[PDB]
């Protein structure tokens, strides 16, 4: 249990950058949770520009103000670390969400989704759409992208191991470099080199948007399936057209919600922040602290034509 007795305590949310549409949904969920808990002061401070050490001055400012709970989305895992370590020695409970810092600068980390689960969700959507077997191509971000290369590796391992995904044949691995013009050109060349393609997996919001724009304007509309990780606002039109049937991502509001309850649990004394401990995250139920003091919000949220108009990010 993650009890609430922080009626006199203060909570502050520091995003990567201020006034970011997707980041503001995460902050909104955090503020709503903090209100439910009953925090005395609920504040949102941060930089106007997302730079490695842009949050350092804001972390130090909150320590001077005597903030009890600090929820931060680290721009760089090492640059914000000395400021966050100074917060912990001052008595501030440091909770990281979305993007983590180093292991020794925070009391707890709240991750949206688990890496292997992202890969499983994508393979499940591919397998379901292609019909169990077919030629599939991957349109990733940059070649050196840490998150994408991790999801692709789990995907490749599951195809070789699990009998459920043995039918999925990866025939290409192209890189859009998180650029709309490059991702569009890569998708155009993908159908030129592989015209017998059944589907395209794009584990990038920029890549999936540019591939959807190409498929909807080409003869491959509805014929070549497109799935991966995307944004409801950008994908809305393509989901209704029939270019995209189902893609996945996550609800950022749930991440801020769990983080505010996690911080309240550490500050009240319900949890020490150890591996195996459990805390209540309001309406979302209980959560367990896993390895490297990490808490997972849940499985990736699947978006289709039945729930696309219910999310705005």
């Amino acid at each position: 249990s993650g009890s609430y007795d922080v009626s006199s305590q203060s909570i502050t949310f520091i995003p990567k950058q201020l006034n970011n549409p997707f980041s503001d949904v995460m902050l909104g969920g955090g503020k709503n949770a903090a209100g439910e808990i009953g925090f005395a002061e609920v504040n949102v401070v941060g930089p106007l520009e997302a730079s490695s050490s842009s949050q350092v001055s804001f972390i130090n400012s909150e320590v001077q103000a005597g903030t009890n709970v600090l929820v931060i989305a680290a721009n760089d895992p090492d640059a914000v670390c000395p400021a966050l370590q100074d917060a912990r020695k001052a008595g501030t409970k440091v909770v990281t969400f979305d993007s983590d810092s180093a292991a020794d600068c925070r009391d707890l980390f709240i991750n949206q989704v688990e890496s292997k689960q992202v890969a499983i969700t994508m393979l499940d959507m591919v397998s379901d759409q292609i019909g169990g077997s077919g030629k599939v191509a991957i349109l990733s971000a940059t070649a050196n992208a840490a998150n994408q290369n991790a999801w692709i590796k789990f995907m490749e391992d599951e195809i070789a191991s699990n009998d459920k995904y043995k039918g999925i044949e990866i025939v290409a691995k192209v890189y859009g470099d998180d650029d709309d013009t490059k991702s569009f050109q890569e998708a155009q060349g993908l159908l030129q080199a592989h015209p017998d393609l059944n589907a395209i997996v794009s584990p990038t919001t920029v890549g999936i948007a540019a591939t959807a724009r190409y498929l909807s304007t080409s003869d491959y509309k509805g014929k070549v399936f497109l799935t991966g990780l995307g944004l409801p606002n950008e994908m809305r039109s393509f989901v209704k057209d029939g270019t995209v049937k189902e893609f996945a991502l996550w609800d950022p509001a749930q991440l801020g919600y769990v983080a505010a309850y996690a911080g309240a649990a550490l500050d009240s004394g319900a949890i020490k922040g150890e591996v195996g401990e459990k805390f209540t995250a309001g309406n979302l139920g209980e959560r367990t602290i896993g390895e490297n003091k990490t808490v997972v919000v849940g499985d990736p949220v699947r978006f289709n034509a039945d729930n696309i108009d219910k999310y705005d990010f």
